[PDB]
């Protein structure tokens, strides 16, 4: 298909099997391949629809500079959203941040201001600061289920409809599980919602719970699933895909025969190259 | 969609109107987003039909060994398939292969054997040592026009049709541009098909031609035109696609006004965090 630019290609990502990966289960094991969306990850989606919304509400228009305070947990989506559109973008975050979501964002045209919650202080100073500018805060945004509710979970109710007993993926930011479980227990309010809580230094952050579950995957487990994923299913996935994966694994094993579990894929192997992808890297982390 | 596998994700690629590249063109320019392929690469088409191709006419079946001579310029589309398909992977090459190709195709689950024609020669006698091995190479293969011709140009012709006045596409390996021109000028005669020829040390390699016109271009201009690409137009590419679009917009100058023209956007960005997409290492190169 033909289209304006690369922010409509995000969204309607595939559904695939998890063939090798499914075999220790009774249950059928799938994946949503979120990490294909053109930056890389399943946080495409709120960065794209976060810049929307708030051009609908006349909050902003191109030309304004738009505030991302950041604890690094976000994606490139405001950043890759803010370059199609013609915002400028500014990240404020403490210099915990990698240098390949750095040189990434810095490359989209992102200006980066590393604090020593002085991150979120100073978005707000440089709100005051800046004309024509507003802050867009993934966090606490409240319309960040809403995203996940009107698109990644109406392609799980489109693509497997009422036959899945099984959703995984991970808890933050928060928009993800809390859209999509409030979508699909609409429908189907017996399906089991899995959420994925990393504890680990490196993946980690730090009556009626639409979360029926929050499994705790440390550092090892995640990054020796992320390399099965790679090596057994070709899925160019991060550490995250495989603390959902590992989580799955676990929870999936209460389904029976001819049940389905999707586990959604949130990141791309891109920032890991030199980290998990690495065996050098995982033998030094005690990891292999 | 619901899909078995990975490899059923390879292809049907968006093409997206490049609107800021564009502006200085009288024409309206594209680009066809093969980055987005599951491996990243237009090569992942390849690699997938070399292996379904082999296994029709009974040549390899899962379990067998395959051995992929290559000069680095070939992709991680046969590690892809065969680490999908369930085949051990061999892969011959000069020490001259990138760290991050490198521990991609290792994490796939190839072994490759760095050489100092050696490889192809290391290629024939691990043929003859290993049982059951089978050399699969891109170059001289000869069925590599025939997938772009029923691929990525049945694509092209049912994204664009015939309203397409020129097509821009790399020449390495070979398998692209000319199944891409045979399909497009068997339908529309008068398209120009421009090959897309990078010149430098970094991106380079080393009567009725269905290619019109060969673009040499040195590093410097492909490096800046896929830092406009990121930077204008959201689309996380690698230096080859800065080659085909700043070839376009050298050949696409001649075209008038409503008249379109395609460039084939082969690479993504993952390989180069460490290279063109910094600042730093773009002022040590004297590209800034
Ligand atoms: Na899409
Ligand atoms: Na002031
Ligand atoms: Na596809
Ligand atoms: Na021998």
């Amino acid at each position: 298909m033909v289209l304006d630019n690369i922010l409509q290609v995000i969204g309607k990502t595939p559904v695939v099997r998890l063939h090798r990966i499914g075999q220790s289960l009774p249950c059928e094991l799938y994946g949503k391949c979120e990490f294909l969306n053109p930056g890389g990850s399943v946080k495409d989606r709120i960065g794209a629809a976060m810049i929307e919304s708030a051009e609908k509400q006349g909050k902003i228009k191109p030309g304004d500079t738009l505030i991302e305070p950041t604890s690094g947990n976000t994606g490139i989506g405001i950043a890759l959203a803010g370059a199609v559109k013609g915002y400028r973008v500014i990240i404020t975050m403490p210099e915990k941040m990698s240098h390949e979501k750095q040189v990434v964002l810095e490359a989209l045209g992102a200006t980066i201001y590393r604090t020593p919650e002085s991150h979120i202080s100073l978005a707000k100073r440089l709100n005051q600061e800046i004309p024509n500018s507003y802050i867009l805060d993934q966090y606490s945004n409240a319309e960040n289920p809403d995203i996940h509710y009107q698109t990644t979970g109406q392609e799980i109710l489109d693509d497997m409809g009422e036959n899945l007993s099984m959703v995984v993926m991970g808890v933050g930011t928060g928009g993800t599980i809390i859209g999509v479980a409030k979508k699909l227990k609409e429908v189907n309010p017996s399906i089991q919602i899995i959420g994925v809580d990393p504890i680990g230094s490196i993946l980690g952050g730090g009556d009626n719970n639409l979360i029926d579950e929050y499994i705790k995957i440390n550092d090892k487990d995640s990054f020796l699933m992320a390399r099965r994923l790679i090596r057994e299913e070709g899925l160019l996935v991060g550490g995250s895909s495989g603390s959902a994966v590992w989580a799955a694994c676990q929870a999936a094993q209460r389904l029976k025969e001819g049940e389905r579990c999707l586990v959604i894929l949130p990141d791309a192997i891109r920032n890991y190259l030199t980290k998990f992808v690495d065996d050098a890297w995982m033998k030094a982390q005690g990891f292999l």
